[PDB]
């Protein structure tokens, strides 16, 4: 049998534990970290390789009670680009059987929380102390209770406090969220609303009903609706490229309120469709997007990093929720093999490391490029616009289309199984 420990209840660790719980020989245990709100950023979405990954994980009911895709007949648009100064049209990416994708994190997590079995889930306490020796890790908690268990899971996000535990054992450098020196404007609209505002200046009610994304110089605002349609999300995004490499005030929250005319004179010179679109923003709120380095290494004896915890990114791919249920689900199926024991377990965590942080780690750096490119900032396409519009459509194939099962068919190879 396997005891599996994992801390920080997000979509990666619930998600996890509830496959894990589905194997007989696995006693699983999930515990909670500290909570976040700051560390939301732009929100969560799902990609065809996360859905992918959510029905492989045996999570498809709880994901279509609470997820939101965009109405027929534009379900498999993931975003039309289209020029800040006039809106005019630059292509359209297609996610066929998927396109936008998103949720509210919060009514993900607490719908895969109450399918959890009863006896998994002990909240109500936090680890003080994480020891291991000897292929068992040993966790103290604040209620003086301990578990130790074969394997420990670090699934709690980007301030992960588990992973110092693993860049100290590995003797690495410590790793803390980088400011990347863009903030994105947060609200949402009602759709009717915003439809009159685009009918008063001209512009065409298409751009209300399907993904937008106006893309600029040092900025870009996208919309989506949600709601089967009936409210419309918005995150406009400002880059600040100059010289220092920005920080971020340490004792300041990645979040705060917003002033109107702050968030209108941010995008002052943008066409008239985005100016309209921010006009309808109520109460706005400002976010400062950090993400992680790429780690040299996810895994110390028995601890683990996974989601946030091993690869937290920027949001211009839509990938870091994907990524973490990619984890997941590279995880359970190893770790839910018959052949798995605690005397090949290591060999099991050396397969992780060495599968899934290249793929974790390379997402991280397009993430990056990808929204350099949105700003007309990509050293070769500028501001060229008909190969941003064809790079836009192809760029994504490689995240969205990628087969996990042949990583895990490597990863067996590997261990000498099956």
């Amino acid at each position: 049998g396997l005891r599996i420990g994992i801390v920080g209840g997000g979509i990666s660790g619930v998600a996890l534990a509830l496959e894990l719980c589905r194997y007989s020989h696995i006693q699983v245990q999930l515990f909670e970290a500290a909570p976040a709100f700051g560390e939301v950023g732009a929100g969560v979405s799902f990609g065809p390789n996360a859905v992918r990954a959510i029905v492989g994980l045996g999570l498809g009911e709880a994901y279509l009670q609470v997820a939101d895709r965009t109405s027929e007949p534009w379900e498999d648009v993931w975003f039309e680009w289209r020029r800040g100064s006039d809106a005019s049209y630059l292509g359209a990416t297609i996610a066929p059987g998927v396109g936008q994708s998103s949720v509210h994190r919060a009514d993900f997590i607490d719908a895969l929380v109450t399918h959890l079995p009863e006896g998994i889930a002990q909240f109500g306490k936090r680890a003080t102390q994480v020891e291991q020796q000897g292929g068992e890790v040993q966790v103290l908690f604040t209620d003086g209770t301990e578990y130790r268990c074969d394997l420990l899971i670090g699934a709690d996000g980007i301030k992960s406090a588990l992973r110092s535990h693993v860049l100290e054992g590995q003797g690495l450098a410590p790793q803390v969220p980088r400011f990347s020196g863009t903030c994105a404007y947060r609200g949402m609209v009602d759709s009717l609303h915003l439809r009159e505002a685009y009918r008063a200046h001209g512009i065409d009610e298409h751009l209300v009903d399907v993904p937008q994304m106006y893309l600029g110089l040092d900025g870009h605002i996208l919309t989506f609706p949600v709601r089967n349609g009936g409210i419309i999300n918005v995150v406009a995004f400002i880059s600040d490229r100059s010289e220092p490499k920005p920080t971020w005030p340490a004792d300041a929250p990645w979040v705060r309120e917003a002033s109107q005319r702050e968030m209108l004179d941010a995008f002052a010179g943008w066409g008239d469709a985005a100016r309209a679109l921010l006009e309808c923003i109520p109460a706005p709120t400002l976010w400062a997007l950090h993400d992680l380095a790429e780690l040299p290494g996810y895994v110390h004896g028995r601890v683990v990093l996974i989601g946030d915890a091993a690869h937290a990114m920027l949001p211009h791919q839509g990938a870091g929720a994907g990524q973490g249920l990619e984890d997941a689900y590279f995880l359970a199926r190893l770790l839910g093999d018959t052949q798995a024991d605690a005397g090949n377990l290591a060999e099991l965590l050396e397969a992780y490391d060495d599968l899934r942080r290249p793929r974790a780690c390379r997402v991280q750096q397009t993430s990056w490029e990808t929204g350099e490119l949105y700003e007309l900032r990509d050293p070769v396409v500028g501001a060229n616009e008909q190969l941003l519009g064809e790079n836009l459509a192809t760029r994504f194939d490689w995240l969205w289309n990628h087969d996990l099962d042949t990583d895990l068919a490597e990863a067996r190879a590997r261990l000498g199984w099956e």
